[PDB]
């Protein structure tokens, strides 16, 4: 049996990795390989053909929120006049994850033809690692002691391998789960314990809160003050009251130390403080890191930054000249639409002749909690340490539509951040109804460096959520060189 | 008698921000004539605007309550159950609640003109009795008592349009949507007249609110309802009704109208096709609000087809005196009429001529699924420029396929200049596209490229990243004509 020969060798047949792949064979007419564990999603592996996305991230994950919506729905439709008997009332967690897992399959299955169909890209089952600067070999496990199903010659090769739930070393860890589980539990947790204040632990105590069944409660704790670090300080403040108000319990400012069995086998959750939960499943979402492990990259001296990450320069090469990196596995910005831009353009530069680097700033983002969250570009904090006149234009309001549904706890906040010398949008931070969709073309204005004035000069569409971007004109207060004030002086 | 810098007649959408700017910002003495303190039967329209009583706030709220008929079926794809037939609609605590909402803005206005110095309301019917002489009466009867006489340096004309109807036999037995937001219980079969946006909206609005063996007709005279929105989006919103249940007549337009003995209304088409239903809702246009005015007292002309005619600064043939929002029969929307108002006020009192920009303006149509769009459709373009690429996506998104909703295509085209890439326009169809498009308009007042938009990051997962995701041109027009390739 023969090795194969590629001008392109891809570990991982995810967001970013399939995005090079497909680009590389179909533009530039170029021979691609692309290695991934698992044809579709679920255990062992998790992950699999078509990435973490796919299979146990964005698309299954807006899915489940879309359905815990539904709860809200329920209950708001009544202040529009809508009767039905609420006692008959109950949310199917089995179904929801049979509908989930069936879409999933599908993408899953659409990714296969692709590989079986396409000239000059071939998938290949099995675990990638280095062994020389241009031999890929596949293996049967991470283990590198595991057999060789195949040896792939590359002229270039590409590590996307993402990353993967971290788990904190404490004394009954094993009792506890991370969101990989969370996507097949069996039955919805009548108690949960979500650890972490980062985008996952807030999506997914949304989801188990509405699916609980009737006796249940869903607690999420964090180690720090104030959840959601990176984001809009007034829109961390906000969105921990309206996840109060929905009945989720939120503790702040502590840490499990130990977790052990009952008797009865519910989780008995002892914090450093000394407070004590018992819960049915603890989720562990304190953080994710890049998956490096298994690459055996030692065996070309592929350098990995002090964190962890691959390093990479602004065209994510390595310091070995035709190995690169993308995605996760680099360690700075995890989001899938990154990770495509990564792809694209380094298959632009290396066989397309056309140098191209991704823009890390101002990139528009979202959290499907609920209510969603909408970003682009900087928080005022930061702003102010680069600025040395920031002014911060906010209007935050109760809609009138929840004056009626009963949800008055729902505050609509949109602020804009700017550069006060010349006007210049530096960031837009949304929390409301429809604050993913309303940001996407407010990332178009950023990167034509949009000024305040173009929004205002812009006509609002009434009556939206999102007009409230273009009737802002007088600054609601300012930073001038990093002190907080309401005027001018 | 009183002395004024600005009467404004009418405390409408454009005449309240007229009034609020001119009095705040330039510290002038106003003041604004309403013929109504709050909302609904006998005049509709009062204090606050035709939008803000009997027009999109209202509007939105009805349409809100209509899109649960399809969250509650939409949720069993997610798992969710109940007793399907217990569901009812109540259609009188809808009219209460927003009953109640109108009413509440109407009470806050009342402060604002309490609160603010040189602003003041009067209640009543205005008109112009000389150039600088505005005359404030009982009715609208030009004979009617006289309440007030305010002389004014400056008089502004925001009346506002009203719905138009038809010169047929038996029209007095029809409503328009005036009436539609008070009918005591929500009508089993109704017919709604005319293709734009208002008989499109109170169809979907009926069709979730009607009783038992209910059935909402639509008609509309000509091919294609929605004449002025995008043609691939006014196809699919035709399927998209049609597959909730509406009944979209089309090349058909009521004849007469008659009394049956059981109260409910027999419409003959002229076509002769006949239809017995319980509501006939006329929705076929709005016009100007001008007849109560008295213009022929100063010579304020008007255009062929009856608006106010004014230039680009609203100003009208008569020194001093100046018509905005509807009145002036152009763009009929409320931030147009705002826009329009505050301009005027910034010339007027302003060292600082302004003129409002008529193009590029969003807007939309909450229709179930809605509407948003922004700039021009393809035809038009392609009558302006030699060429023009449409960029297009429709497909059904993935969660209406587990919703059992497989109907609701989301629609996103982007219509460009293809001689340099500029964006003309962007048209939507979809859950969301009311609030994809506003920030599309700051875009293009950016002078937007289509390589603009494919080079930003999209936010995933939603449907407005489909508006960064087109690279290669669908089809074009050349000196006017549609092909699938360049010559
Ligand atoms: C719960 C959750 C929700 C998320 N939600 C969002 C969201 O809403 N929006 C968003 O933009 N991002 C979201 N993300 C992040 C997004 O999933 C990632 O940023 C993106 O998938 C990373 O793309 P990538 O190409 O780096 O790698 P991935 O998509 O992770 O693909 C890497 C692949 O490599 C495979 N692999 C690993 N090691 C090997 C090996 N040795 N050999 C072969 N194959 C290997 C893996 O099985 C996997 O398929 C979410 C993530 C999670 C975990
Ligand atoms: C059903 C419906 C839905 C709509 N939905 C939307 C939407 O979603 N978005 C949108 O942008 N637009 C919408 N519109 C349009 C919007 O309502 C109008 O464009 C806007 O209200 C016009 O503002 P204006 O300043 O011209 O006058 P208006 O807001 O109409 O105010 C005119 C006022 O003048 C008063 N008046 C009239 N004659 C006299 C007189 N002789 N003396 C004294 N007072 C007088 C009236 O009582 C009224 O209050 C909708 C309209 C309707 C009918
Ligand atoms: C289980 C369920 C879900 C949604 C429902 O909305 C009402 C509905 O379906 N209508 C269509 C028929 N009309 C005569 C009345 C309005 C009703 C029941
Ligand atoms: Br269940
Ligand atoms: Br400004
Ligand atoms: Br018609
Ligand atoms: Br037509």
């Amino acid at each position: 049996h023969m090795s194969k020969a590629f001008d392109l060798v891809v570990i991982g047949a995810g967001s970013g990795g399939l995005e090079a792949g497909w680009n590389a064979a179909t533009l530039y007419g170029k021979r691609v390989a692309v290695v991934d564990v698992q044809t579709s999603h679920g255990p062992p592996f998790y992950a699999a053909l078509g990435g973490t996305c796919v299979n146990v991230g964005c698309v299954p994950k807006k899915l489940m929120v879309t359905g815990a919506q539904y709860m809200d729905h329920l209950r708001e439709s009544a202040g529009f006049g809508w009767e039905f008997d609420g006692s008959s009332v109950k949310a199917n967690w089995k179904k929801l994850i049979a509908a989930k897992n069936e879409a999933v399959l599908d993408i899953n299955k659409s990714y296969e033809g692709m590989f079986n169909d396409t000239e000059g890209l071939d998938f290949f089952l099995g675990w990638g690692s280095l062994e020389s600067k241009n031999v890929v070999v596949v293996r049967e496990t991470a283990d590198p002691k595991s057999a060789v199903k195949e040896r792939l010659q590359a002229d270039h090769i590409l590590l996307a391998t993402g990353s993967w739930p971290q788990m904190p070393a404490i004394p009954g860890i094993e009792h506890c789960i991370s969101s990989n589980e969370a996507f097949y539990l069996p039955e919805p947790p009548r108690r949960v314990l979500t650890v972490g204040g980062g985008f996952i632990s807030v999506e997914f105590a949304g989801i188990f809160n509405a699916y609980k069944p009737p006796g249940g409660k869903v607690t999420l704790c964090y180690r720090n003050n104030l959840i959601l670090r990176g984001f809009d300080e007034t829109i961390r403040e906000e969105v921990t009251k309206q996840l109060t108000a929905n009945g989720i319990e939120i503790m702040t400012n502590e840490n499990p130390a130990k977790v052990s069995l009952n008797t009865d086998g519910s989780k008995h959750v002892t914090f450093e403080s000394g407070k004590t939960l018992d819960v049915d499943v603890v989720m562990m979402a304190i953080g994710r890191i890049p998956r490096t492990n298994d690459l055996q990259l030692g065996n070309v001296g592929v350098k990995l930054t002090p964190k962890g990450g691959v390093q990479v320069d602004e065209f994510s090469r390595t310091n070995v000249p035709n190995i690169y990196a993308i995605g996760d596995i680099t360690d700075r910005l995890m989001l899938t639409p990154v990770a495509i831009n990564e792809g694209a353009a380094l298959v632009d530069t290396v066989f397309g002749n056309k140098p191209r680097k991704t823009d890390h700033t101002r990139v528009a983002s979202a959290v499907f909690s609920i209510p969603p969250i909408g970003t682009c570009g900087l928080i005022e904090e930061v702003a102010a340490k680069e600025f040395e006149k920031v002014a911060v234009y906010m209007s935050s309001f109760t809609p009138l539509m929840h004056n009626i549904s009963g949800s008055k706890y729902k505050k609509f906040v949109a602020k804009i951040v700017t550069n006060h010398s010349d006007g210049t949008v530096l960031g837009v931070h949304l929390l409301g109804d429809g604050a993913p969709e309303i940001i996407q073309a407010v990332g178009v204005c950023l990167r034509l460096n949009a000024k305040i004035s173009d929004f205002y000069n812009t006509i609002g569409v009434h009556p939206t959520s999102a007009e409230e971007l273009c009737s802002m004109r007088t600054p609601s207060y300012y930073y001038v060189k990093g002190e907080k004030m309401e005027k001018l002086p």
